[PDB]
């Protein structure tokens, strides 16, 4: 009775331990992309269920319009400090797309209630009511070139400085930006300085700046937000989701300057059934005590430097990747002629989970050992095609 | 460090319990409208925490583009099963929104495999591009069922048919107006005005369904009729995990997977096992304590409640009631669910009240005396 996204045949998962999965066939699998860069700390974790079973039976549910909750008081706190924002304000929600949205929505409003409505446009880089409208236009989000990390980081940001010149910066309300690029582009990372002189611009030019950290954050990517591996640079609104939770529940949110968060404030949303859920932010909770515990922050920049050099060494035996990329353990191959779906499908075959790119990312618990499986994996599924 | 949703006071909840919430400073309050009708069974419930933390140490995560998960596929048809709908295909998701916007474009790809890409029009009812939603006015109960339902075939004729996708409608109306309920005989036209159309009819039972109205989906009140494409939430996981999802007709899946092959790409927590284990749990607690049969009994002890005090309240224009999904029309209600509050009553001109389905008789009085004052300080 299940409505499947497609006509192809589904495996049926029954379990996951660490980085693997099985199917109702015994069939094992290696997590190499997390699901989809969500299980960061592993598959299994009763530590997190039980904390998630005592939520449930001590207050499960409380509607965000009506009150708060001691975990969601407690859980903001601990997140803002761990990332490094310890004064921002948590705005929880269940999805990465709720999150940015709201995003958004609050960079719109922070100048509206400002006095500024002019400012509308959210610029945004390639690959990635009335007094909201605006957001409707197509002119409302200009695009960005596509980082280069082949030329100076600060050089290369300085086109958002012309940018903002030929749109007018009093029109634009704010840049937003995944610090290191996921599924568009595999992987791909400004140079250093980038985002140094990108934080400068946005002073500058008087518009936030929004870290879409839903798929680079919580450690994925060697440090608590990837935005901070640039020389501690900390944006106005850094995003998050998928590995808040880690797939123990649907978690996401944001976390907004103290400036941004009076702003609103003075003189924010509605609907959201679920935004702030008791069960779901203790989920969030328990994994980033383990997060925290286990140092997988530090273990994603260990474990992403083998698997990266591991990618490198592959490049010799199969020239068709045309480049790897690594920061932390979110990863690259770009693919092409002397597919990636072709490939895929044999690591499958294989027993390898991956998301002309392929993407990588294992939980951040991963072993040495398992990284050296996974690349084994890779590189059967890769003789196989190629 | 918490973003609230406004300036002004959020009391910090700690403990829930039944039909009650506690905050850190003591105070007990009586969830009226299970937060936002969301809590069917009561709060507290320490089997579905078991059940989930089994399922989180068992599998937590799958990724629907990659796995079905044992869990997924046990719920599915448990589900279909319990709503009358056994044969039908669930297409599970995280909230309300999502299962509703999935239902939408479920039903436009319908029209589109069938090579009748026109088919583009999504009707809906007032008050729950422009000219892409069409407005069936809202239901008269005073008027007959099947003849205030005539009104969706007029349209169909006003808009032409084949530019016609669908006709979605709450059973039983929300928030937007405050339980208001089509009279007998309304949904059992509008299957058939349907059905001569070849649109898809879409039940939005977010709010209505699971045991809710007294029945497990509202829309079977009307004899039994089963709409193209059902779509359920809040209820669902009752507040314990965030749930939702649709239950498609064969016929509505089968031809999305013998066509193109392919539905949707997004929603990173589809299908996650974890919440779909709530919505197990909370499924076997619904169907053992017969929380629907609950439901009308409760429900109608609440509404006689609500007629007897609008007999002291002429304010109280209307009092209606299908199973725990009440609603009173006064000619104010924002003022009324302030003095509740104040006194320990949750709320959710119009004021709707729905208590958890695990409610006892005792309880029921509770809220209306609670009610009782709030209207009285107010009126």
């Amino acid at each position: 009775n299940v409505f499947y996204r497609s006509s192809k045949p589904y495996p049926v998962a029954v379990r996951g331990e660490g980085v693997f999965l099985y199917d109702d066939a015994g069939r094992r699998y290696l997590d190499g992309s997390s699901g989809a860069l969500v299980a960061n700390i592993g598959h299994g974790r009763a530590e997190v269920g039980e904390r998630m079973a005592a939520q449930a039976a001590r207050l499960p549910f409380v509607h965000g319009s009506q009150f708060s909750s001691d975990v969601l008081e407690e859980y903001a706190g601990r997140l803002a400090r761990f990332v490094g924002l310890p004064t921002f304000r948590f705005w929880a929600v269940s999805g990465g797309s709720e999150a940015t949205e709201s995003a958004v929505k609050l960079a719109r409003q922070y100048h509206v209630e400002r006095g500024e409505p002019g400012r509308f446009k959210v610029i945004t880089r390639v690959p990635s009511r009335e007094l909201y409208t605006p957001l409707m236009r197509p002119e409302a989000w200009p695009k960005l070139p596509k980082p280069d990390p082949a030329r100076n980081g600060a050089e290369d940001a300085e086109g958002l400085r012309a940018l903002l010149e030929r749109e007018g910066p009093e029109t634009v309300a704010a840049f937003m930006a995944e610090p290191v690029v996921g599924a568009s582009d595999a992987a791909l990372a400004p140079a250093p300085g980038y985002y140094e002189r990108v934080r400068d611009i946005c002073d500058e030019a008087g518009i936030i700046f929004i870290a879409d950290e839903v798929m680079s954050g919580m450690g994925r990517c060697g440090s608590p937000l990837a935005l901070s591996r640039w020389s501690g640079v900390t944006p106005d609104i850094a995003v998050l989701g998928k590995g808040l939770a880690a797939g123990y529940a649907p978690l996401a949110g944001l976390l907004a300057a103290p400036q941004v968060y009076e702003t609103v404030m003075g003189g924010f949303m509605h609907g959201f059934t679920y935004a702030g859920h008791p069960v779901s932010v203790a989920a969030g909770l328990s994994v980033l005590d383990i997060v925290e515990r286990e140092d997988l922050t530090g273990a994603a920049k260990e474990r992403g430097a083998q698997l990266l050099a591991g990618l490198q060494a592959l490049q010799a035996r199969f020239p068709q990747m045309m480049q790897v990329r690594g920061t932390g353990l979110l990863l690259g191959v770009v693919l092409g002629d002397l597919i990636a779906s072709r490939i895929g499908a044999a690591a499958l075959k294989r027993g390898l989970i991956t998301y002309d790119h392929l993407l990588l990312g294992p939980p951040l618990s991963i072993t040495a050992a398992e990284v050296d499986g996974l690349l084994a994996l890779l590189a059967g599924a890769l003789e196989d095609v190629l």
